[PDB]
């Protein structure tokens, strides 16, 4: 196609009409799109941000590219590096709350990695893991375990929804329930196509499959692994991995995740935290229970807004407009027999250990007023803890997405600090963002997920994407929040494509040099800078601070 | 001092006097030796390799120089820019079978960072972590635990011995035994200073503490971290960690390493295998306790001639030359009422957690005939089940050192790959490893390591330091296996000085794109190469490869 709407920095009209004929020669008319609608869930969009919070045009792509394999990657580099054409990779593009799959330069290629390059590769029992293509998605594991019998050996490891995809995630570093909760860490061994166009395989990825007669001739990204690949992330020298999640060091095409096998043995969990205070609490009593290794999974603790939406809209809880008072907190809470804030687990193992586990745990939480126990069943038909049940197994869901839904045309914006886990923190954290948040006129929606040592405080600002007034207090909230949480000693673990450069000059110990030697690494290898220029603020040489930042 | 006896590449006399003579001026006479004796493990060289397999004078230092805080490494870093000379960082040298404290390049300074950045600068409880200075030895950290009684509230993660550097280890990758075993994988928050002389912290370490009055002013090396630094590694953006582990990417100043809470119940125990084959039922058998979590710890398997090897020398088993035949290892098995292969482990938890794994781990090893159940009790006074109850506990011995001791005037060299958790790959690996090690005439003594989903293998080949025909052999063995293991799809995971550019050579996927890689990364970063040049085979672009590979 010939008129875009957008076109990427200093690039005619001419010079993109003889690229597009160029990708559209290898890739064919069908897995090219030129753009001259924000779709859903199921169709998620590709060209732009769906949960738009600036302008709705503000970060779009020129067109959308799908590779039907990794030559065609490497093709399209090549194609990139003659014109000086910044790319945008995504694997199934459902970022939405951090930008969808819109690309931080307006006029960039989406490379649509996905759409063609699909593919379970590998399923490995003795070893315990599997490996994966940019678009397979949680669904797509999971189905692919069913059709084989082997959700009765092995099991996944799932964010709250079913569609992201198991790599792009992963490279985000993103997380879930189960024991194998943090994604990117139990990864190993991944494939990149570099901005010069080598293939590049890490750890003992790095360490050559032996010849022999069966795989001769097998060009590189179609040639098997050696052994070890997948069992052990390290291999020899520097461990460059990280240096691919969270980055625009290169465009990844495989990895290795490993899979946790069947405990033989399972029971999920709710405790019910009365009180809105009770968190200080319950987050000193989870500390040594983590830590000591009785909450074997990835335990959250959700705020009563957060379930409460899942249920229903806010129109069917109050009539109201402005944000939902306290009393009017505890009224909801007590409708649906649950607390004001929800701690869900679970034990894994066989029966005699989950028990005496079970019984401390308890025995802990025990030492809160009005606190109350419950498993699945003694819960309604349609309650959250149903839905997570089949989360903290491995097992695909859809019915969280519901709370996005919360106002009339509801789309979400996380934002992300990290807190300690203790009692304190915690509250000195969420009093910081409650006050903001009312400030702004919207009801605070949270839920901290519990790792080792730190929690993740996900709070889920959703807004109406079509009120210009309301979208402005998101921005003035989101920045004010982000500003706050710094001067109290807090940053954020990940972020959308808006706030990336305003949250990178956060971390800026010893006058910023973590972004200063991020610079020189990311010049070192994307010389004419075509990937992802502005990932998490990192900028290449070319693309003016002044003239990109946000 | 004005003659060493090695100058560095392309530098002149009285270049080294200048330098020499500035470097003095900063860290004063007392801190710097000028080089114109291979020491114990007590005492350890810092000029040479004193397990050498070379000719001793090989890899050898011009001068060593102790730096007495942060900023003289800033100084030093600058002054080796100026004149181009090339510096070897270590943290205690206590890297012998890997070449102890030489530089890969002769003629470099040694960077006795240890000397003088001695200080356990925080240990936090509710954190569960520690921050150290390269010089924090094991048993360092172990006595700072003691004097302010936290032994009965953290615990320690030691290697075999205790005088190895918490961070110096961690940096190579290293292990442990107790369940926080992989060291490098518990560390978070590292300060580094690169080859230009710039601090930078990493993950959260880059979010800065808050602005208050107590810490107005305090040079950047002397900052307290925001609360996060060392409770979450990711921090947000790329994560670079891994670029300044196994690699010459920068100068290491201070890291977290992760502490283990006492975990309120702990089991020391050996199994007994009584045939040289019973490793492949044994491996199959440790796969799934291993995958499943009913084995906690790191668990190890070692070979007779390991523990043997702790109680005795060679001349005490046989005053033989040649190495022992099968039947004599049969004898001295029983003999010390060990097997052919001894599996060593731990229980941690309370009493009725303890007991059903246990007992788990019991019936599965009771398919294996004659096997045989210990707990250190029922064991002599000087067993290695003693010693190792203290390892798997955290508390630091020295009693392993005896090994090295085999032969007469014993050094050790270690060859460690990486094998699966099955006991087809373990025999397979282990017979080709010991078919080489009888053709050199060599006992073949080794140890493999349990990760989850990996074997650590190490082959510990000892040998008489002032013999020349079996240092050959030594040298023909090494390179022999290193290729083998090779055409079985095996590489090692940490080597000697002269075996790095070799065992590199071998991670050679798509025309050597790792090595690539690394070195685009390592010339933007340290332009005129003076940070370790040569470290795992990854050399700047001014040292010719022609000139400088082995
Ligand atoms: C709306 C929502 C989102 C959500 C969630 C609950 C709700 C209601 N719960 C989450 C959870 O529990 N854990 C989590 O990690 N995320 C959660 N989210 C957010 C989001 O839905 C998921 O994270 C989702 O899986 C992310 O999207 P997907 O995996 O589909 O992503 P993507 O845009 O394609 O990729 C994300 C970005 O990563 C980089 N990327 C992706 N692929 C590549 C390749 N091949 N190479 C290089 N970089 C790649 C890009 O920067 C991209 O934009
Ligand atoms: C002889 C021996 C060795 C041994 C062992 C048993 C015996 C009998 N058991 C070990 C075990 O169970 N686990 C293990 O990991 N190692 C074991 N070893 C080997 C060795 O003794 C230990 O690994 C020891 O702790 C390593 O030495 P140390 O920590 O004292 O040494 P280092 O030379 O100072 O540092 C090693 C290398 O790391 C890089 N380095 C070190 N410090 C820095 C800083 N600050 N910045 C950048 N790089 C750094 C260098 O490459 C250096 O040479
Ligand atoms: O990065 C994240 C992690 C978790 C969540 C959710 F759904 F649990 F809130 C959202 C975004």
């Amino acid at each position: 196609e010939f008129r875009p709407l957008t076109l990427p920095p200093k690039l005619s009209l001419s010079d993109f009409n003889e690229f597009i004929q160029d990708i559209i020669r290898i890739v064919g008319s069908e897995n090219v799109e030129v753009i001259s609608v924000d779709g859903s869930y199921m169709k998620p969009t590709h060209t732009h941000d769906p949960h738009h919070v600036m302008d709705q045009d503000y970060f779009l792509a020129s067109a959308i590219v799908a590779p039907r394999n990794v030559a065609d990657v490497q093709s399209i580099v090549g194609l990139a590096n003659k014109f000086s054409f910044p790319l945008w990779p995504i694997s199934i593009g459902r970022n939405s709350g951090y930008g969808g799959a819109a690309p931080r330069v307006s006029g960039s290629v989406v490379l649509d990695m996905g759409k063609n390059m699909n593919r379970v590769l590998e399923v490995n029992v003795e070893g315990a893991y599997c490996v994966v293509e940019p678009g397979v998605t949680y669904h797509d594991l999971h189905n692919y375990l069913e059709a084989n019998n082997l959700r009765d050996k092995l099991w996944l490891d799932v964010p709250s929804l079913g569609g992201g995809s198991v790599l792009g995630n992963a490279v985000e570093r993103g997380v879930g329930y189960t024991p194998y909760g943090d994604h990117w860490m139990m990864h190993s061994g991944m494939e990149v196509v570099l901005a010069n166009g080598e293939l590049l395989r890490t750890g003992m990825g790095a360490l050559p499959d032996p010849k022999r007669p069966e795989t001769m001739g097998l060009k590189p990204e179609d040639q098997p692994w050696s052994k070890i690949a997948h069992l052990f992330p390290y291999g020899f020298g520097p461990y460059i991995d990280g240096l691919f999640s969270q980055s625009n060091m290169g465009i990844v095409t495989k990895i290795g995740i490993w899979l946790m096998p069947n405990p033989g043995g399972y029971q999920s969990y709710l405790i019910t935290l009365p009180k809105d205070g009770d968190l200080k609490q319950a987050v000193d009593i989870i500390r040594p229970l983590r830590l000591g290794m009785a909450l074997q999974n990835v335990p959250t603790i959700r705020h009563i807004l957060l379930d409460a939406a899942v249920l229903g809209d806010k129109r069917s809880y109050s009539s109201r407009t402005e944000p939902l008072s306290d009393e009017e907190l505890d009224k909801i809470a007590k409708q649906l027999n649950l607390g004001r804030w929800n701690f869900y687990g679970a034990l894994y193992g066989p029966e005699p250990i989950r028990r005496v586990l079970w019984e401390t745990i308890k025995d802990a939480f025990s030492a809160i007023p009005g606190v109350k126990f419950y498993f699945p069943e003694d819960t309604p038909e349609n309650s959250v803890l149903r839905v997570r049940d089949k989360t903290m197994q491995g097992i695909p869901t859809y019915d969280e997405l519901k709370w996005i839904d919360w106002l009339p045309n509801g789309a979400h914006l996380f934002f992300s600090p990290i807190a300690k886990v203790s009692g304190e923190d915690a509250m000195m954290q969420y009093a910081v963002t409650k006050k903001r948040c009312q400030e702004a006129g919207l009801d605070f929606i949270g839920e901290f997920t519990v790792g080792m040592r730190e929690m993740h405080h996900i709070v889920c600002i959703v807004f109406n994407k079509k009120d210009l007034i309301q979208k402005r207090k998101v921005q003035w909230l989101m920045r004010t929040l982000i500003d706050d949480c710094a001067a109290n000693g807090w940053g954020e673990y990940r972020t959308h494509l808006a706030f990336m450069d305003q949250i990178m000059e956060t971390y800026n110990w010893n006058n910023s040099s973590f972004l200063r030697f991020n610079e020189v690494l990311k010049n070192a290898v994307d010389p004419n800078g075509i990937i992802a220029p502005g990932k998490s603020g990192v900028w290449p040489s070319q693309y003016s601070h002044v003239t990109w930042k946000l």
